C-alpha cells in the first residue's frame, strides 16, 4: 500500500513521494500513456507495469512489512499478493535511488498533451 511505499522511497531517496514522485514525466503517479521521459521516469514506467502484472491484487491498499538488513529492503513474509507488490516497490525505491542524479525538476508537474507514443511493457 502507498503508505509502506512511500515510505521505503523517502529513506531511499530523501526525496518525498508526494510531490517529488507524485506528477513526475508521464509515469510517475498518473501512469498512463508516452514515452518515459527519463529513468526516473522509466523507474515510473517499469513500476506500473510491475502492478500490471498482478490484476487481482491491491497495490494501493493492501499493506506488507519489510525491513532493512543493514540498508538492504527485505521483504517479509505475508500473503503472495503482498510479496509480489512489496518486490515490485522495492525496485522503484531502488531504481529511484539509482538515478538521483539525473532527478530533473522541469519534469516536476508534467502536462499531459506532452506524453504521446507506445510503450508496451
Ligand atoms: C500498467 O499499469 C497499471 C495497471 C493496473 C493497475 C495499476 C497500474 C494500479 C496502479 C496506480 O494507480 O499507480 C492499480 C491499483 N491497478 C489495478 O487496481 C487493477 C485492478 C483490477 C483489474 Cl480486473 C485490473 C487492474
Ligand atoms: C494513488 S493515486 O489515485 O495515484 N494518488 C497518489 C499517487 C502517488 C502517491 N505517493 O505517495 O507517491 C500518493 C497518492 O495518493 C494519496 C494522496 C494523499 C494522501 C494519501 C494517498
Amino acid at each position: 500500500s502507498l503508505l509502506e511505499f512511500g515510505k521505503m522511497i523517502l529513506e531511499e531517496t530523501g526525496k518525498l513521494a508526494i510531490p517529488s514522485y507524485s506528477s513526475y514525466g508521464c509515469y510517475c503517479g498518473w501512469g498512463g500513456k508516452g514515452t518515459p521521459k527519463d529513468a526516473t521516469d522509466r523507474c515510473c514506467f517499469v513500476h506500473d507495469c510491475c502492478y500490471g502484472n498482478l490484476p487481482d491484487c491491491n497495490p494501493k491498499s493492501d499493506r506488507y512489512k519489510y525491513k532493512r538488513v543493514n540498508g538492504a529492503i527485505v521483504c517479509e513474509k505475508g500473503t503472495s499478493c503482498e510479496n509480489r507488490i512489496c518486490e515490485c516497490d522495492k525496485a522503484a525505491a531502488i531504481c529511484f535511488r539509482q538515478n538521483l542524479n539525473t532527478y530533473s525538476k522541469k519534469y516536476m508537474l508534467y502536462p499531459d498533451f506532452l506524453c504521446k507514443g507506445e510503450l508496451k511493457c
